[PDB]
């Protein structure tokens, strides 16, 4: 649902159904970078099977707890969350998923036989963790629990004790915990610290792509044990074997200028958080949602059960152009889910619209 | 990470600058939004992809990051349990290994120096069962070189048709013919419906570390293929995307080179086996990048020629070994004549002891 809605509207001239930051160019990009004269002496022969080492380097570099040679460089993460889970299937293997999260999260372990049991987060309970309902889905058979934070799509950032709550279930089962930290660059601090420290059962995964304007560069990372990156490092022959030493080396220059890039999009959502609690104020209790703390993107809701955004998103893209994701992609039918990194204007330009739609 | 390596299956590879300078693509890179690319590759790639063979129309290309996620896409969502899958080796172990992870039973037909390494259909039938799902046909073959005869398709196309097997044909080296007259073998899509063709840019026209790729196939195995890429990369590089494209609309502005330093390296190959007088013997090549050759001598082991040779003079042959053919050894045509020369010359030293 959630590529049957962003592909077939994917030239709507106002999207904010995507959970992307308004992307560059190649040549807007590199102008921040100072990469464009280094790029015609890369070969392209082979890069290193586990990434560059400047790209890893500029990774490690965001962390204490993070060494270079921790990082496996991926195709996204989107690939480093099928080697991850492929490596770690065994027969009567389960998976704790909460939801709403990215579909692949649970997806991707149902195609590889995972049993996958779902922490259902509501909007009432402000979308957070409960550890006594996770600890209800833990077995000696869990293997892995997700957790994605900066969460997709409600914005909602894990609480410190939250975390520690989780690394204790997790250790007391012996299971790991795969955190997403893909929106960790875009805190609404200067970027969230990585939780692959805290505990020796986190694996940890991180991208370019959201938070920096090059979604489609496709790099992506994961961060664990020297055990668990030799097996995911096997593992990746067969998938895509290796990124391609430009993709690497634009990602390492990125995160090296992300002073340069990632200000003036806090400054974009932070504009857009304002546009949307002041849109909550002139709905007078239609829209209600729970506000974000991270990331691009918010999961607002109307507060009448009975509306169906589906039928409003529908009418919102066709007669306007403009694009909302249903929360029917997230199995929440109250809920929408809208893009902050855009352009205040257009993000304006949406709510204006929104509003039409409502009164009619 | 030796210096001399002949151990790869790729050309010599070029710089960024130096394909740019070639295909002319340089100044357009800057215009590209890094937003997603076309989830079936972009138009542009796919239109230079399809002009190349008349039975393929740019609608039935999937590109993907190399045809190692192509061949993985494919046997994923054609696995059902009980299936099975033919291979015949020597070949590039995914096209074995992807099918076992993925829970296939994997049946190996043997090839052999002997027979030319030749695929025998009636030995092959004996292989393909109603629950064979998938035939692989790596043709050119790696790592022998030899191309599959237009006889020995329709045979192999007569077995699956019979057995409702689908055919997996990895074209990877149809861009290095090694013949003067055609410049690059045709496709084998158009045979049958149960042909399914993998390409890419990679091995032949020296960037293989773009990774660019593409699948043909019906609009039903398209569209499963282009669902569950969903879960391996989405997409891939606009930029790499468009790179490659534009090599494969200068194609005559690449492969050129590389042919020539191809047969260059197979005539000096061809001396270098006079000179062993016995010694050296191969099923020559008819296309691709790369060798087979082996030892005569029932007495030596490529794996230790192959070690001291690399310890001694910094020269790297891929032992046959790895393809469980223990006298063979894989060499590398795709690089400079006097690399080429350097390493039969250090060879020839190793082998005087
Ligand atoms: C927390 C989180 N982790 C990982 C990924 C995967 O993104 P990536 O790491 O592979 O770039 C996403 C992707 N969110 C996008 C979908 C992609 O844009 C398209 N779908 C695939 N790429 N499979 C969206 O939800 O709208 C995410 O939100
Ligand atoms: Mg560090
Ligand atoms: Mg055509």
């Amino acid at each position: 649902l959630l590529e049957m809605w962003l592909s077939e509207y994917e030239r709507v001239p106002y999207n904010l159904g995507e959970s992307s930051v308004d992307n560059f160019t190649l040549g807007e990009l590199l102008n921040l970078t100072g990469d464009r004269d280094a790029l015609d002496q890369l070969s392209l022969m082979n890069n290193d099977t586990h990434g560059s080492l400047r790209l890893r380097e500029a990774i490690a570099s965001l962390d204490k707890s993070v060494s270079p040679d921790d990082i496996l460089v991926t195709a996204g993460t989107t690939e480093a969350i099928l080697i991850y889970f492929k490596v770690r299937y065994r027969s009567g293997a389960n998976v704790v998923v909460p939801v709403p999260t990215f579909h692949v999260l649970y997806e991707t372990p149902a195609f590889l036989g995972y049993e996958v049991r779902y922490l259902q987060l509501r909007a009432e309970n402000g979308f957070r963790i409960d550890p006594q309902e996770l600890a209800k889905l833990v077995d000696d058979n869990t293997e892995v629990i997700v957790l994605n934070t900066p969460q997709n799509p409600s914005g909602v950032v894990c609480s410190e004790t939250e975390i520690q709550s989780i690394i204790e279930i997790a250790e007391k089962h012996n299971a790991e915990i795969l955190a997403d930290e893909h929106y960790r660059f875009l805190p609404h601090t200067e970027i969230l610290p990585s939780l692959y420290g805290l505990s020796p059962k986190i694996i940890s995964l991180g991208s370019t792509g959201k938070c920096f304007g090059c979604i489609g560069l496709r790099i992506g990372w994961l961060i664990g044990n020297p055990e668990i990156i030799k097996a995911c490092h096997f593992f990746k022959d067969y998938t895509t074997h290796t990124v391609c030493v430009l993709n690497d080396y634009i990602a390492a220059g990125v995160l090296l200028h992300k002073g340069k890039i990632l200000p003036r999009y806090r400054q974009m959502i932070q504009h857009n958080i304002q546009q949307f609690e002041t849109f909550i104020k002139q709905q007078r209790g239609l829209i209600d949602w729970v506000k974000p703390e991270a990331g691009t993107i918010a999961f607002p809701f109307f507060t009448d059960p009975n509306i169906n955004s589906k039928i409003v998103a529908k009418r919102l893209v066709e007669d306007h152009g403009v694009l909302l994701l249903p929360g029917e992609a997230f199995d929440r039918p109250s809920h929408f889910r809208i893009a902050l990194g855009v352009e205040p204007s257009l993000f304006q330009y949406a709510l204006e619209k929104l509003a039409i739609v409502i009164e009619t």
